[PDB]
């Protein structure tokens, strides 16, 4: 019977990791994830680039990262305020670079800007309009996390 | 050793079962829901009926059905758009069905709807007003869905 | 084998645990929780004091209890309408208590309350500009609900 049990608990495990996964669609979904595309979510804090690094990796997404125009636009109306990218020139200043990886390709600077300031600006904001601002990675600005599509 | 190991998983199992079960409870509870009472939930993403059915049926809900007046308020309370409505006539032209099946009860038509015009039209949307009107179920418009109280 | 089937159970379900306890994270955090500190959540749902202790109390939270101004422009933030605390005077008329121990030391009272008016105000509830007032547990209020930092 032993053997039985055992079947029948991984039938219940089966059961129960589609579950769990449902939960996590539904969640995504309430949170404004579009079909087929990444999914942005912020808590509204504030907080230097770091952190918002270490709390997205805590929730296995990763700092949110606009592709393209309509991901800039996603990104936008979730902060609200100003936010961290995931994108620095911290290796070599004026090379932007995803943290995630490979060359900055899409990009919406303000006016004036990357101007990397007073003692320098390595992170990435996206602030008024959607447009971009280099700041000072240990700024506090909110945290935006993104998922996979 | 093997079986008591087996015991304590059986209870593992039943205590992730309560959990999840939890979990699902504050997802509803965050979500809106009110006690004993069904609710409406949308990604605010506008899409043809055929995906809206797709989407809301892999979530385990369907398509939002107001089944009488203040239902049809709380949905068109989360849309805030044009959104489809788990209604058809695409079996037999004229007579609209609940997807969930069997043939209409309450309705709020807008004047002179359903009319079925141009090349046609078998699906249905609440407007900016709660009043409804058939479309073509090929156009897009917001999914909202629907979950049992 | 036997023994490999367990073990692999038992891994099957520490992943579960895991990924149940980053989908709880991901839901605090997409609900405003902030670091190190505790978040509340609403349905909006109106109902008297016990009913809302019960709900709180099912999710495994508590009524929401404003420790400090921060804590109150929070609860008032998510709220929105006049909502009940977790403070009550019913255990010793005058002396209010948290639902949850101990006695009332930060308050928000409007002016020239709390009052016991009538036959008796012996809860409270956060108003539309963040301010308390006693009010009758009987009454109907909005139901917010805290969960730990
Ligand atoms: O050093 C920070 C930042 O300062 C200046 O930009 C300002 C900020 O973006 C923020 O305070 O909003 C102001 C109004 O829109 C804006 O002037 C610039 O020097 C900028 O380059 C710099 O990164
Ligand atoms: O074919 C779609 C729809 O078109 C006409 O109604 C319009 C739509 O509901 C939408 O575009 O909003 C318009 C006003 O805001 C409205 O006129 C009608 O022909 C209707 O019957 C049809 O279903
Ligand atoms: O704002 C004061 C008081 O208002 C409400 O109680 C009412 C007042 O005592 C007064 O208007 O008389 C009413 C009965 O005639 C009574 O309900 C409550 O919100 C109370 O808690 C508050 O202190
Ligand atoms: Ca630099
Ligand atoms: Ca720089
Ligand atoms: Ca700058
Ligand atoms: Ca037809
Ligand atoms: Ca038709
Ligand atoms: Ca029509
Ligand atoms: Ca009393
Ligand atoms: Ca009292
Ligand atoms: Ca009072
Ligand atoms: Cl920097
Ligand atoms: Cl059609
Ligand atoms: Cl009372």
């Amino acid at each position: 019977a032993i053997e039985v049990k055992l079947a029948n608990m991984e039938a219940e495990i089966n059961t129960l990791k589609s579950k769990l996964e449902l939960t996590n669609k539904l969640h995504a979904f309430s949170m404004g994830k579009k079909s087929g595309k990444k999914f942005f979510v912020t808590n509204h804090e504030r907080m230097p680039f770091s952190k918002v690094k270490a709390l997205c990796s805590e929730l296995r997404g990763t700092v949110a990262i606009p592709r393209n125009a309509e991901e800039n636009k996603a990104i936008q109306e979730v902060a609200k305020t100003s936010a961290f990218l995931g994108i620095t020139d911290e290796v070599t200043e004026g090379q932007f670079m995803y943290v995630t990886g490979g060359r900055l390709t899409y990009s919406n600077w303000k006016k004036d800007e990357p101007n990397d300031v007073g003692s320098g600006e390595d992170c990435v904001t996206i602030v008024d309009n959607g447009l971009w601002n280099d700041v000072s990675c240990q700024a506090s600005h909110t945290a935006v996390c993104e998922f996979p599509a």
